[PDB]
């Protein structure tokens, strides 16, 4: 009997209590990155985020900080590979940044050996130190000219360019990559990226944020996260039909969030954390599971919600081979009205639900997970048996997938001094936590998780933070940014690893 | 009889000797800027020198500097036009970034309201303190998005979206903007963004520079030349006939530069001066003022110099109001061999020569310019009395055109502090001694100058170099931005506007 904590203080940082024996003997471990939070722009074409932090420089991070330069992984991915031989880890997820390899975007107009070069030198290197590459084909990074020619996702000429693109990765790298992600956490584009406009491309409706360059924050969401599904079962459907051959395995990447009842006795309280799990999870999960959407977003979307064709719901349905789930943290919900006809209204109020980390009687979910400064009331808590209800609900409701774990982990303030860094044991306790109910889940419900790869690799540029926070289970000094030295969180992860 | 000085020391920063009032009265007196050096990306789309300067920092200049913050004059355009008003300058050029008003490159994708509003502010602002605008529509940075669909001015499309993006302009701007310029510097993307890749969009033939994603040294140029005309030429006929209301003139600019035999008694060194004329000047000015190529650029460059069609000829011979002439410094020439079937080969060996700053005998033209680490054999020296020699060839051989001298400045080291910044004496030397001379050959020559426009108003980031050289007449303190301090030269202008 596995028993796990879920409230401070952690006692899962022993590793003679949980270690990577814990798990199944094929069970990969190890970290993750994305390619423009990583790579910087030398050697590249320029994509929407470059786009977006430029044009909207405080929406890139308070400190402005954007992926020009970062970590340089583009000079240092030997270093890359240094922590990962060191962590003796087995996998390690990495994106491949379409602006390095497709400057142009669309295949048609070229493609750039040297790009193409630098991906073969990081697969092989990760390879002959025995690390299996997870690679994400599309980790928001869109090259800037589609954005500008079409709009991006918003238009369903994404589909082809998107289909040429992955046919590249895999013609180029599938004898040596064997784990594809097609796009990374579906729900954020959509929401962030044309309706909040927190995110490249940034697009909104006018009274959302004034300082949108165009968009609707009520219709665009869902056209884009239809593109997406459309897109990415484009790119399955190619991968399994003319890469058969590799013996490789592609899904979508989720971001995956537990939901429970800000009050658990109150109905509607309660009907808005079950509409959460659908607007959240089953808005793509339907699709890829049962080629529709969720009857509840049928219903209250309307003449918003984009349908499938047949042929379209037979391409998207099972789409995938296993599905990478990032998870971080888990909300309450309490009901919310859906003003459809305000000039602000977003496609995220079409759920009806208001998403807090305190529930009625006062009770924080868990311990804290990001401080912030403007509002400590915007404070996030996060929930480790949140990744046990996760895992548990994805086999029950949607046909026990293989899953794994694509991202979990947790920031540190960029504030803090190198030594104050470097001995993140929040990093340690939440890293664990989780390791501690995914064992649990895997023994207790029989999820067929596979793998468990940290967010992240090494301090990067995160998205909307710049460089104010830290992920990194390895240090990289923002003055000199050649080394990424274990913090006390690698160096732990490092003895759960090889116990 | 006016005598200008050649040779330190100089004497013509006397305002006693040389002010103003040596010139007609309506002559104008400003200074100059341009959109990519001053404002930032902050507000607008991405363009090649984003672009170009990201893909390949070390080309942007050796501190890797870029045009992402600069100066801020988006933020700090009010701080410019004080510094106009300190001045008492009359006129002043600046650019439109193409990528602020039509992010998306081509129109019919839509414009950015809030970027033609900047412009308004801008514009009104000079205008209400006198200050005459000449605005540049292309000064070299092409939004990203027309560089990835079709090369930018590699493809005839470029001439339909220049067209359409100079019809907003003048729609929106034209009320008050009366002296435009099409494309800075001609001859400038052609052979240095697609012969030596020095420049944005960094084409070129592979052994010219492994680094280049594409191009052909010995072909492209000649393209890009080609199509520079024809949409130069478009815009100039869209201005003449649909914006006659407007009562405004429109040119292109030149980069203009003197040329020297190397050797004066070598008739071949005599030849190959006089083939620089044709190759450098005549590449633009036969098109200009004839609709044909130089012959002799007919006889060298054969298949590789593109036809004009009657109708092209016939668009593209006349169409000026006036010529933006910049000026910088002048070369000796000497033969040099083409040789024309080797890889490395480029456009600009098809003018036969070989140019430096020291003649056969030992005898260097002029003060120092600029100064090279890399090599000392590599410094540019300047000529004053080649501003004369310009603008009188230009009068002869070019059908006495209106002419406005839309660059002339030099740069002072970034490595100097505030102080020896501030006391730029050297700037004021180089500026006067053109300034004697431009006098001297208005009234000698007869020339028809009618301003003049120093480089720069500010220091900026400059193409090539960064932060590493300065050119402003007012200085800006790269930690802090917010003001623009005039140096000794802006405070010597200052005093020769207004003596
Ligand atoms: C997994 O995918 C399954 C499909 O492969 C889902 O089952 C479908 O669910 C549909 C509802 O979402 C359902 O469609 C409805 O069918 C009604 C009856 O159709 C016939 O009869 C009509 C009159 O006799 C006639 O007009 C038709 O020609 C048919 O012969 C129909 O009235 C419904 O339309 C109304 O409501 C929808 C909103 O749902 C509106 O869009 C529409 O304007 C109208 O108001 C509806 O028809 C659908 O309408 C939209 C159109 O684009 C669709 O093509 C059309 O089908 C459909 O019959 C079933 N199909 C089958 C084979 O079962 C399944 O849904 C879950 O299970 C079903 C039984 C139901 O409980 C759903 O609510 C559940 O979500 C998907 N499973 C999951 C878990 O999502
Ligand atoms: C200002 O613009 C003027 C044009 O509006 C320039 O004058 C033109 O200059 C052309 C030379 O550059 C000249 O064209 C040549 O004409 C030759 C004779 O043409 C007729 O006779 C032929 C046989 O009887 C016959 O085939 C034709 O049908 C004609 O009836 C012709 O042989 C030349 O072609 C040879 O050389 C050219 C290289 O120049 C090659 O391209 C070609 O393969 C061939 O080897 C040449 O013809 C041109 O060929 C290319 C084609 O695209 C052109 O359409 C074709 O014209 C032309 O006659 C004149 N036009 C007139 C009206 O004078 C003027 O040039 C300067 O002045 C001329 C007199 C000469 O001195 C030039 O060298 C000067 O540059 C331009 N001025 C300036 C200052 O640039
Ligand atoms: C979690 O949700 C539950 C269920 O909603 C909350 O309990 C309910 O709380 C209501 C008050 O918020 C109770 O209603 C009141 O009943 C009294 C006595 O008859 C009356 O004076 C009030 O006006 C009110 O009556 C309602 O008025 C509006 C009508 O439309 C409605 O039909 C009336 O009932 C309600 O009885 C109670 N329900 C139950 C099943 O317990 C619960 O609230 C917390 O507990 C209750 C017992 C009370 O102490 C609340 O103040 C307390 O917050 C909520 N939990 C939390 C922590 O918020
Ligand atoms: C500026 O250009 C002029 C004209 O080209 C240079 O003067 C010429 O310089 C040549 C040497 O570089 C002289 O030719 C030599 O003549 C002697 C005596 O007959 C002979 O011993 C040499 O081999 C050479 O002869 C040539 O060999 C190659 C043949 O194809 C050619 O036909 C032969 O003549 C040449 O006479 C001279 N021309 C004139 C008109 O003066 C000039 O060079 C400078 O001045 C000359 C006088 C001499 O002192 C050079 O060393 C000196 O550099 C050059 N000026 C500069 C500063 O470079
Ligand atoms: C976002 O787009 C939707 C649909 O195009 C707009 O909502 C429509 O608004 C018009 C005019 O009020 C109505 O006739 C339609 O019934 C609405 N359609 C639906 C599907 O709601 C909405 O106004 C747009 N929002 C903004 C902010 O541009
Ligand atoms: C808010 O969350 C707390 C903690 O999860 C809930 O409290 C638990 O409630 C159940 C019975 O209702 C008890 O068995 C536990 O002992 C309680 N735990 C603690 C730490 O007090 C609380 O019920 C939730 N409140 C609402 C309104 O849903
Ligand atoms: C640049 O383009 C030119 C023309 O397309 C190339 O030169 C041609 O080379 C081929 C093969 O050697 C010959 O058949 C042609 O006669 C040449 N044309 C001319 C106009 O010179 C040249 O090789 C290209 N250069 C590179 C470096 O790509
Ligand atoms: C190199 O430049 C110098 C300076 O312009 C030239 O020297 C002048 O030559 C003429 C006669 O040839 C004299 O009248 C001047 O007195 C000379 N000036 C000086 C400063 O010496 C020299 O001729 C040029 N050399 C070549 C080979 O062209
Ligand atoms: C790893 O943890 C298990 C419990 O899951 C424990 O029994 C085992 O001894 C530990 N291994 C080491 C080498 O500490
Ligand atoms: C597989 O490859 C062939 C050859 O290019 C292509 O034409 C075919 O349509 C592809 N199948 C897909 C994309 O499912
Ligand atoms: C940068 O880091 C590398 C690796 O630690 C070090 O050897 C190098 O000298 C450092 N340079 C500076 C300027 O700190
Ligand atoms: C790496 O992991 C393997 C597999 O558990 C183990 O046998 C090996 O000793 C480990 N190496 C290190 C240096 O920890
Ligand atoms: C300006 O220079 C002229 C010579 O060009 C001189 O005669 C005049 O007095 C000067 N004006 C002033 C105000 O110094
Ligand atoms: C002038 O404007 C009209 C109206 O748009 C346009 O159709 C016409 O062709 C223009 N003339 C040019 C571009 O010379
Ligand atoms: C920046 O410059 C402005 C104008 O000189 C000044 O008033 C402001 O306080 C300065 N800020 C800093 C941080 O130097
Ligand atoms: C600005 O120039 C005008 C025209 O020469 C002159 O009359 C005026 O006094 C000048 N103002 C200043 C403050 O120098
Ligand atoms: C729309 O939403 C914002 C944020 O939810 C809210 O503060 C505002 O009151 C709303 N406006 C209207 C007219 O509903
Ligand atoms: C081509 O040009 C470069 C620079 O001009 C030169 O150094 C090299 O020798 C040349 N190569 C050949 C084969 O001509
Ligand atoms: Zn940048």
């Amino acid at each position: 009997e596995i028993t796990c904590q879920e409230n401070n203080p952690f006692t899962c940082g022993n590793t003679d209590g949980l270690n990577s024996s814990s798990f199944e003997a094929d069970f990969i471990f190890g970290v993750a990155s994305s390619a423009y939070q990583i790579e910087g722009t030398i050697g590249r074409g320029l994509n929407i985020w470059d786009g977006f932090t430029h044009r909207y420089p405080d929406k890139s991070g308070p400190d402005h900080g954007n992926g020009d330069t970062t970590c340089d992984s583009f000079s240092y991915w030997q270093k890359d590979i240094d922590v990962l031989d060191e962590l003796n880890a087995t996998g390690y997820r990495f994106s491949i940044a379409w602006s390095r390899i497709i400057p142009r975007g669309k295949r048609s107009r070229g493609v750039n050996q040297k790009g193409i070069d630098y991906y073969h030198g990081l697969i092989d290197g990760l390879i002959k130190k025995g690390i299996t590459p997870f690679v994400t084909l599309f980790h928001w990074d869109l090259p800037q000219t589609l954005q500008d020619e079409y709009e991006g996702f918003l238009d369903p000429q994404i589909i082809d360019d998107f289909k040429d693109y992955a046919d590249l990765c895999f013609e180029e790298f599938g004898d040596s990559v064997k784990y594809w992600l097609t796009i990374n956490q579906l729900y954020s584009v959509p929401t962030r990226g044309y309706g909040s406009a927190l995110d490249a491309p940034g697009r909104c409706s006018p009274t959302v944020d004034p300082s949108c360059y165009a968009g609707n924050s009520s219709t665009e969401p869902y056209i884009v996260a239809h593109h997406q599904l459309l897109a990415h079962a484009k790119v399955v459907d190619l991968y399994r039909k003319n890469y058969t051959h590799q013996g490789g395995k592609i899904g979508p990447t989720m971001i995956t969030r537990w939901f429970l009842p800000y009050n658990d006795t109150d109905r509607h309280s309660i009907a808005a954390t079950e509409r959460m799990k659908q607007f959240f999870l089953g808005w793509f999960m339907g699709p890829l599971t049962n080629g529709t959407y969720p009857q509840i977003m049928i219903d209250t979307v309307g003449a918003r919600l984009p349908t499938f064709s047949p042929e379209e719901t037979n391409l998207v349905k099972g789409s995938y081979d296993f599905l990478g789930l990032n998870y971080y943290f888990t909300q309450y919900a309490q009901p919310s009205p859906n003003p459809v006809n305000a000039t602000n209204h977003t496609a995220m109020m079409d759920a009806g639900a208001k998403l807090t980390y305190i529930n009625a009687s006062g009770h924080y979910i868990g311990p804290l997970f990001e401080s912030d400064g403007g509002d400590g009331s915007s404070n996030i808590y996060y929930y480790p048996k949140g990744i046990y209800s996760v895992m548990d609900y994805f086999k029950n409701k949607y046909y026990n997938p293989l899953i794994y774990v694509t991202e979990n982990g947790i920031s540190t303030p960029g504030s803090e001094n190198r030594k104050e860094s470097m001995l993140d044991y929040t990093r340690i306790d939440y890293l664990c936590s989780h390791l501690c109910f995914l064992n649990k889940v895997i023994k207790e419900k029989d999820v067929n998780v596979k793998g468990y790869l940290a967010w992240a690799l090494g301090d990067n540029y995160e998205f909307n933070n710049g460089f104010t926070v830290r992920f990194g289970l390895s240090y990289i000094n923002w003055n000199n940014v050649t080394d990424r030295d274990l913090k006390k969180s690698g160096q732990w992860y490092q003895k759960f690893i090889s116990p």
